[PDB]
């Protein structure tokens, strides 16, 4: 977006607060550069996130991700980040991506600050082809975030679900890592999910399973943009839910025997709910990395099995 030079922080009222979150005119000199910075809430007490403006270049920007972590990997003005981004735990609040319609619903907040809740924003944006910097302009793409200390009555977590004993035989066709857990919490409604596989991943599923009936959250070829998409039709997860995912992978694309890793040559298979929740009863984060009900998807869609 253009260049400003005014205020990153800018008190609406009493209560709300709006925050400019740009690069400081960066120009990246390689194709695919990951450039990251970070902004202290200004507040020390609970803050709710209830608004998000993508300021990207169509031109530039291939796609930008912000986070909350009390513990930035960097200190400086900006940094290069193909690293973790936080050193702490990185809570992912918004994704954008070039080629995809972003999508919260009223009411809904992410929960910063005070005691407990993050103290930092880190923004991460993936830059494509240098091509567009050929002349030596500098971008201060990044997201507009409306903050307000009034308790938003709905809360925002993030729901994930990873495999966690990944290796495929290099020649093996078909391999399925499946994860299920049974959810014991008060009501959680999905709004949007984000699949993540590495090279060897043809497509990832997740579903509400409920009295033996497979209700579907996300289904996504996890070799195409990273981002979230919205859940086509918004679903609620209750006390007695089984949650159950599917990645499919082949061992027909790479010669050996691939584990787990964060860089690109291992594999992961992960799925990220964004969901919400009822103020008294929110919980930020849930994780499943277990497969309880392993029998249980002998009923599985026949979609969870095709790559599209
Ligand atoms: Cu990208
Ligand atoms: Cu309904
Ligand atoms: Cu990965």
């Amino acid at each position: 977006n253009e260049c400003l030079g005014i205020g990153p922080v800018t008190p609406l009222d009493a209560s709300d607060f709006a925050l400019d979150i740009r690069m400081p005119g960066v120009t990246p000199k390689e194709s695919d550069t990951y450039f990251c910075m970070s902004m202290r809430l200004p507040v020390d007490e609970e803050a709710f996130v209830i608004d998000f403006k993508p300021r990207a270049s169509m031109d530039t920007v291939h796609h930008m991700l912000l986070f909350g972590c009390n513990m930035p990997s960097s200190t400086g003005s900006y940094w290069f980040c193909d690293e973790g981004t936080c050193t702490d735990k990185a809570n992912i609040l918004y994704a954008w991506a070039r080629n995809a319609p972003p999508t919260l619903p009223k009411g809904v907040g992410f929960r910063v600050g005070g005691e407990t809740g993050s103290k930092y924003f880190v923004l991460q944006v993936h830059y494509g082809d240098i091509s567009a910097f050929r002349d030596n302009h500098k971008d201060c793409s990044g997201v507009s975030v409306h903050l307000t200390r009034v308790p938003q009555p709905l809360i925002a977590g993030m729901y994930l679900m990873m495999s966690v004993d990944t290796v495929i035989p290099p020649g093996e066709k078909v391999v399925n890592a499946d994860i299920s857990c049974q959810y014991k919490m008060y009501p959680m409604h999905v709004f949007a999910y984000r699949v993540h596989t590495h090279h060897l991943g043809k497509v990832v599923s997740g579903y509400r399973v409920r009295n033996g009936q497979w209700t579907l959250i996300g289904r996504q070829n996890p070799q195409l943009p990273a981002a979230f998409y919205p859940v086509e039709h918004p679903v609620d997860v209750t006390f007695g839910d089984i949650l159950a995912a599917r990645c499919v992978f082949t061992g027909e694309g790479r010669t050996e025997a691939t584990h787990i890793g964060g860089t690109s040559s291992d594999e992961m298979c992960n799925l990220y709910i964004m969901y919400y929740m009822e103020a008294k009863y929110a919980l930020s984060f849930m994780t499943c990395t277990k497969n309880v009900a392993p029998d249980m998807f002998r009923t599985i869609p026949a979609e969870a099995n095709i790559p599209i």
